[PDB]
DNA sequence: AGGCAAGC
DNA sequence: TGCTTTGCC
């Protein structure tokens, strides 16, 4: 049961605001994985809102208290307004906090977690400190963990011209030959992203080593015209 | 406001 | 495959 007094006040009235004819579909649409109370994002971040209003924001030594304790929850839109709390958190958190995000990626595992954790937090993290990147990716990419190997693909999605272009490619290529739906995919994601930055190194990468077709459709489906 | 981004 | 609905930017 959660103690925190900031959680216990935001169970109370996220639970007395549920939807149960929203609860189902949602529920269906990360494929029955979780329970929901039927909360979607526009209501869900009111309803946040409503909480510090009232109590303010707990002091910076708590939010790993109240993100765990959320994470335990059962319904899903406690992890979601989980990590709209680390957001409001984001001024405090550093390097030290790594192996607390690699906890929240691989519990409770599903791609809208993961995607809210990774090319923000982590981004943000390794911008700052990118000479421990190292201590990180390689460990992430040999865990057979699909979530940690998302992660090393997707922590540069949003960098643009800050992406360290011989790194992402070393981490594509490592992880070219999965199986995997959502490394796949991942892949073909942050091609296309980067590909709306430095199109030429994205269709030469593409032109000259190995990708599952997924991944390479996906990568080129803007700049194939092109060329 | 609207374009771009899992499910089936 | 290319449409869905909702979410991010
Ligand atoms: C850094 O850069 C980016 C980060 C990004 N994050 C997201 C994202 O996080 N997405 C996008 C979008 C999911 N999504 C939706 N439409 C598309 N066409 C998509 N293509 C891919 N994903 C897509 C989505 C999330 C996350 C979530 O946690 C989501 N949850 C729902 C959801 O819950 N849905 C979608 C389908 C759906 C609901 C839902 O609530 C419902 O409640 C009623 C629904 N009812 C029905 C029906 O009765 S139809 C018969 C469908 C239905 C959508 C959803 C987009 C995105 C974009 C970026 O550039
Ligand atoms: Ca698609």
């Amino acid at each position: 049961v959660p103690m925190h007094p900031f959680v216990k006040a935001l169970q109370e009235h996220f639970t007395a605001h549920q939807n149960p004819e929203k609860a189902e579909p949602m529920a269906r649409y990360m494929k029955n994985h979780f329970l929901f109370l039927g909360i979607q994002t526009p209501e869900r971040r009111q309803l946040l809102k409503d909480i510090i209003q009232i109590h303010t924001l707990p002091d910076q030594k708590d939010f790993q208290i109240i993100i765990r304790e959320l994470w335990d929850l059962p319904e899903r839109e406690f992890q979601a307004a989980a990590l709209d709390i680390m957001q409001k958190y984001k001024k405090h958190i550093n390097e030290t906090h790594i192996p607390f995000l690699e906890e929240l990626i691989v519990t409770k595992s599903w791609w809208d977690s993961v995607d809210s954790i990774v090319p923000t937090f982590l981004g943000d993290i390794f911008l700052k400190h990118p000479e421990l990147i190292s201590a990180y990716i390689p460990k992430w990419i040999a865990s057979d963990n699909i979530w940690l190997q998302r992660a090393a693909i997707l922590f540069q999605l949003k960098y643009k011209q800050k992406m360290d272009e011989e790194l992402l490619f070393w981490i594509i290529g490592q992880l070219h030959s999965s199986k995997e739906f959502f490394i796949q995919k991942a892949i073909g994601w942050v091609l296309r992203e980067y590909a709306k930055t430095n199109p030429d190194v994205v269709w030469e990468y593409v032109q000259n080593n190995e990708l599952a077709p997924l991944s390479k459709r996906e990568a080129i489906k803007h700049i194939k015209q092109n060329y």
